[PDB]
């Protein structure tokens, strides 16, 4: 509360390692999917259903022009195109299974990265 400060964590670096972080899901190769916007106008159904479309090409430009207040807000993004891939696609199919690879493969760097 007021003049009553909580000790908070360094987040001087959490620019530069969010977008190490970034970098690597890009260069993964299950990235595939969701490296560009989905294709509105050629994807039946996407801008009916998904109502906050989010990849990772839109994450690093929102990353590289200071639209994250914080890292909270970066690992939102993250989960959001996760999310809006699972609603959209059969866990069996490619894309699918692509999009829990690799919100695996963030849930860990993010762990790794951050919490300690």
């Amino acid at each position: 509360s007021m003049s009553v400060k909580k000790p908070k964590r360094d987040d001087s670096k959490d620019l530069a390692l969010c977008s190490m972080i970034l970098t690597e899901m890009e260069t993964h190769e299950d990235a595939w999917p969701f490296l560009l916007p989905v294709n509105l106008k050629l994807v039946p159904g996407y801008k009916k259903v998904i109502k906050k479309p989010m990849d990772f090409s839109t994450i690093r430009e929102k990353l590289s022009s200071g639209q994250y207040p914080n890292l909270e807000t970066f690992a939102l993004d993250v989960r959001l195109v996760f999310d809006n891939c699972e609603t959209f696609n059969e866990d069996d199919s490619d894309i699918g299974r692509a999009g829990h690879n690799m919100r695996k493969y963030f849930e860990k760097k993010w762990t790794d990265t951050f919490k300690v």
